[PDB]
């Protein structure tokens, strides 16, 4: 596989292993979610450790209201970290 | 880094690989976008080899119609092309 390729089936392995653990197999809920931040983009992002900020994370990925984030809504998700990460050094 | 982190690097050097290549640096052109599907997703999507095919490759992508694909638009083709390969095992 290509490094695209790569990325690709990346971004569908960290969603799965974090949207599997509680509840609907195929959403992430506040909690996954906290998680999948805190484990894999330590890096990039603060760490959360506060309900406020997990609960506008939340609201803000949440497109369509039904409090969890979804394949789509986490894709979206994934162009806001990558837009940042790329407007960073700008 | 993680594999989510490595994954968002990726997207960010995989468009600049191609969109340095001529003209604005910062967009492809769609030379740029061609060889970039034909290079990097070579075991996803179809080789291209139809002008017509890149042509309607282009005008999907090209949401504000400068006839060139930017980094935002980008984003919008990885997450269908992450889409449609997730969709592909249902
Ligand atoms: C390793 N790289 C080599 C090629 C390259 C060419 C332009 C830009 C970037 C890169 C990257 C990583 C990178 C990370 C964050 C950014 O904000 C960036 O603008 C870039
Ligand atoms: C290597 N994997 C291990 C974990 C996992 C768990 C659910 C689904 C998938 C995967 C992947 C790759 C994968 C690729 C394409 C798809 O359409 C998929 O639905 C999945
Ligand atoms: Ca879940
Ligand atoms: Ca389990
Ligand atoms: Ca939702
Ligand atoms: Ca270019
Ligand atoms: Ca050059
Ligand atoms: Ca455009």
């Amino acid at each position: 596989m290509s490094e695209l390729e790569k990325a690709v089936v990346a971004l569908i392995d960290v969603f799965h292993q974090y949207s599997g653990r509680e509840g609907d197999k195929h959403k992430l809920k506040k909690s996954e979610l906290k998680e999948l931040i805190n484990n894999e983009l330590s890096h990039f992002l603060e760490e959360i450790k506060e309900q406020e900020v997990v609960d506008k994370v939340m609201e803000t990925l949440d497109s369509d209201g039904d409090g969890e984030c979804d394949f789509q809504e986490f894709m979206a998700f994934v162009a806001m970290i990558t837009t940042a990460c790329h407007e960073f050094f700008e």
